[PDB]
């Protein structure tokens, strides 16, 4: 009986929920050759969060809580991070949860900087040190499920073992970044429980629409981009309103406000995905004021107008 | 047009003048202070004031490009051109203090300066350079001048910075010795401010400002600042969607326990985009985290809080 209703926000108004950047465009691309499974960015259109899915844009792919010591290999420029929840509780693994909410959800380097606040003051007056640092993915020692991952440091010393936060940035590199490959929550020991479901176009002539950033680097040559499902502002929008889902896809036009023309139409999925009539690998041009109106509901079997 | 507050904790909200969680409630007097932050500033019924945008990331952020070092200017320090978060040229005439998102409060913005290269590499596939380094861009030096169109940072590196498209990502503060959340910088240099969103106050007799506070990480030193907004950058988004209209200059509202539904206390929501409360003195406000405030009805600025 509650009206679904998309909010009026356009591109450059909301942000990417794989990483805590704006959206810098539309985009799509074919991608039957990947699985398409992130766990950031996950929320049914009425309103159930799914895999890592947290409500605070600035916490995704950010961890909190303390480093004790190195690892067990003894490297000096490595350190054991424990992590809580972002709200500073303890990380209950026994739930059916990917990892800690906001956890990266790609293989690959994640650059940032750690923060440290001593515990107790040296007068109050607690003592400060922050330092860049990444978080490799794909270490084996990234066991965030567990509740702890590896950060890598240029320095071997100054980082103690106090409460800290990571605050990310970009990519170390983007030598084997992969966006459509889950990491290891548990390591080599990952049996992966609670995940958001993968998604991928049914429909014959159909791609998913993705929302696309690109990312910082520390280092390198590359371009990287992380492409999310819908934005971080659509998940808050449906999370509040929990409008009941009539069928299993909403049709939506992407309209100038101005004009009430419609650049294209799309299929807004329940699961909370898009797809569009288009074949191959490029960007939607549209105008910077445009964003989508929920039209009415349809099946999956609606043909959308080719873009 | 009927008048609502989302129904998120605190913990699941940002701090509007800084990206980061809110982490508790505050009261505390401001007669000392003239209370005038640009960021996190908006109308009950949606107009976005100051430099307030809606992209809670985009907070205390710049994007743009280096131009070199600045006059003189050590080798350090590099002219940061800046243009508005979407990549469009901004345009110092308009009656805005400063580029969006710009900080609002003099201090030692410490976070990361990343580029990459407008030009691809022929020996690296066509792809392009990439490098970031941490940064400083302090809010009081006489080459901040955003709304000139530029800002200086400083740099530990002193050869790994290039004239070419750039992004600061924010972190904290290098240290907060002179750090001043209630101080404008001057947004043009050493020529008054422009554009400014109207200073706070509480009035009605012990009323205080009601604040969202986040803490804030250092670069090194010692300290635990923290910054003040006045209403969460969700709620900001919330009004710009909605535009609803609002009936009276004041919302009532109470800050309940869902589990309970008991009211622990209750606040003036004013028209401007700030919170009062019937409190005096430098308090903490003790509350669940599961709490949020619910609209209960519209009143007037004589309306008499119940203290707490
Ligand atoms: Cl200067």
């Amino acid at each position: 009986s509650k009206p679904f209703t998309i909010p009026i926000l356009t591109i450059g108004e909301m942000t990417n929920s794989r990483f805590p950047v704006a959206i810098d465009m539309l985009h799509t691309s074919p991608t039957d050759n990947f699985i398409v499974q992130p766990q950031n960015g996950r929320c049914t259109l009425d309103g159930e969060l799914q895999g890592t899915t947290q409500l605070v844009a600035s916490n995704i792919c950010a961890f909190r809580g303390s480093i004790s010591g190195h690892e067990n290999n003894g490297d000096q420029h490595q350190w054991h991070f424990s992590i809580t929840n972002p709200n500073g509780t303890p990380f209950d693994p026994t739930e059916d949860v990917p990892a800690p909410l906001g956890t990266p959800d790609f293989k690959g380097q994640l650059y940032g900087v750690i923060s440290q606040r001593n515990r107790e003051g040296s007068s109050n007056q607690k003592a400060n040190r922050s330092h860049e640092g990444v978080i490799s993915t794909v270490a084996p020692r990234f066991t965030p499920k567990l509740g702890s991952v590896m950060i890598g440091t240029w320095t071997t010393d100054d980082i103690q073992d106090q409460p800290s936060r990571f605050t990310p940035v970009g990519l170390n590199d983007d030598d084997n970044y992969k966006q459509w490959e889950l990491p290891n929550y548990s390591g080599a020991l990952t049996l992966n429980m609670g995940l958001a479901p993968s998604v991928f176009p049914t429909y014959p002539g159909e791609q998913l629409l993705f929302f696309r950033s690109y990312i910082p680097m520390k280092g390198g040559y590359g371009s990287p981009y992380i492409d999310c499902l819908i934005p971080q502002e659509w998940i808050s929008h449906f999370y509040q309103e929990s409008a009941p889902s009539q069928t299993d896809v909403a049709l939506i036009r992407y309209v100038n406000p101005d004009t009430g023309r419609v650049l294209f139409e799309a299929k807004l999925h329940r699961q909370g995905y898009i797809t569009v009539a288009k074949t191959g690998d490029s960007p939607i041009n549209v105008p910077a004021n445009g964003y989508f109106r929920f039209d009415s509901w349809v099946s999956q079997f609606y043909s959308l107008a080719p873009m």
